[PDB]
């Protein structure tokens, strides 16, 4: 079916949760032996949030090569993403690293350090000019450049320098800052203007490595923000648009990561946004 079409029968049905289990029960399960070696424990914020092996990011360390990080790669709209949990304290400079070593421009941030009274990653980003952060274990420097407080989101230039070459790089982080402590938005419209930031600063774009997106599990949100920029690109490539199916792109995704979207209701919104964004597109 159409998709804005099956939406108002899905509301009208109330079936949503319906939907989404269908979902739950189709998708792919591929082992993650990597994440649950005991000297990994403290690599993983949860313990039922796991990367496949196969999709896996490594760390081009020959110790200890972990991450809790998977590879998206979206053959027909030609986009990859690198989707994460928010970095642990003991892995802030694994986090930095993987940015170094996948030649990433952008970080796609969608928690605050602090939600529903709890700490939900760590503040890995410095927030004074003049107050550094480095990073011993893997021998890197981050610099705050410059930041601009937006009404919904907050833009910062920051500097990377891999102290070991003393090259130096910028990288461009995006804190969606509104998201709500329980549920999802009301309107898409704030979150999809995000994401058309992030498009129009090249971080997606194929002159450079993945994206890295992340929230605290790295499944809800950040599934959200994926699905939603894979579904507009595939309707603007594509002879009929309304051939695009948002449970069959899905599915494709958690064949590199497992469950992305996490609720019925991010589900919904989803559809909402999709739906909304492709509007404004035309
Ligand atoms: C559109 O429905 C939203 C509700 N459904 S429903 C009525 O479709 O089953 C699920 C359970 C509670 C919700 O508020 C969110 C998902």
């Amino acid at each position: 079916m159409e998709m804005e079409k099956e939406f108002e029968q899905i509301d009208k049905s109330g079936s949503w949760a319906a939907i989404y289990q269908d979902i739950r029960h189709e998708a792919s399960d591929f082992p993650s032996r990597v994440a649950k070696l005991p000297k990994n424990k403290n690599r993983n914020r949860y313990r039922d949030v796991s990367p496949f092996d196969h999709s896996r990011i490594k760390l081009h360390q020959e110790d200890n090569d972990y991450i809790n990080a998977s590879l998206i790669k979206m053959e027909e709209a030609q986009r990859s993403y690198i989707l994460t949990q928010g970095p642990l304290p003991n892995t802030v400079g694994h986090f930095w690293e993987m940015v170094w070593e996948q030649k990433s421009r952008g970080v796609v941030m969608l928690n605050r350090v602090m939600e529903k009274g709890s700490l939900k990653c760590a503040q890995y980003w410095p927030q004074k000019e003049e107050k550094e952060m480095i990073f011993e274990d893997t021998n890197l420097k981050l610099t705050l450049i410059s930041e601009d407080i937006k009404s919904y989101y907050t833009v910062r230039q920051l500097e990377l320098e891999n102290l070991t070459t003393q090259e130096t790089r910028e990288i461009l982080h995006f804190h969606y800052t509104t998201w709500p402590d329980f549920g999802v938005p009301e309107s898409p419209a704030s979150f999809l203007n995000f994401l058309f930031k992030v498009r129009e600063s090249g971080s997606l774009s194929p002159e450079h490595g993945p994206v890295v997106v992340h929230c605290s599990a790295g499944i809800g949100r950040s599934g959200t923000f994926c699905l939603a920029d894979t579904c507009l690109l595939l309707m603007d490539k594509r002879k009929d648009p309304s051939s695009v199916d948002i449970k069959k792109v899905l599915l494709e995704m958690r064949k590199f990561r497992m469950g992305l979207i996490q609720t019925a209701d991010q589900l919904r919104f989803s559809y909402l946004a999709v739906i909304e964004g492709a509007k404004f597109i035309m």
